[PDB]
């Protein structure tokens, strides 16, 4: 697909389903700041401060959390969801956002939050662009 211009992501949340002890708050902060700079540079600025950033465990936590987000944050544009490898959490996130609450979500692997590369950040930006782009 081609790149879309005129996306700005102002209202967004992080849900971290990776354990804190593996993916710590400095990991999250760091990853978010790198994401902030590459997306800005590509013309699709995601604001550096998510409206929400919490850790959760289990697919059972997903639906309560997302209903929480929907009910708390007007204008919420995106949930970025951090996953510890392979996990039923992925399917549940997609179930709830895609088919129940109509919430855009973008999943990301814990290893790519612990240690970012330009290429994986780009991959993410490109996926975000497609989702929030309107074409
Ligand atoms: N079964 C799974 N368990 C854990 N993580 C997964 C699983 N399937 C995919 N992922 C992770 O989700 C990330 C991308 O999720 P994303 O939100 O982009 O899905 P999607 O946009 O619905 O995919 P598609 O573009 O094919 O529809 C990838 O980095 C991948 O590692």
């Amino acid at each position: 697909k081609q790149f879309h211009t005129g996306i700005e992501i102002k209202v967004w949340a992080i849900a971290c389903f990776a354990p804190q002890r593996q993916c710590t708050e400095v990991h999250l902060k760091s990853f978010t700041e790198q994401l902030r700079k590459i997306s800005r540079d590509a013309g699709m600025p995601i604001q550096g401060q998510p409206c929400f950033c919490k850790y959760a465990q289990g697919a059972d936590s997903v639906e309560p959390m997302f209903r929480h987000l929907k009910n708390t944050y007007a204008g919420l544009q995106l949930v970025v969801v951090i996953l510890p490898g392979k996990t039923p959490v992925y399917a549940e996130v997609k179930r709830v956002g895609d088919t129940v609450l109509g919430m855009a979500t973008q999943c990301v692997q814990m290893k790519n939050v612990q240690r970012t590369t330009p290429q994986t950040l780009s991959n993410l930006c490109l996926k975000i662009n497609v989702k929030l782009g309107g074409v």
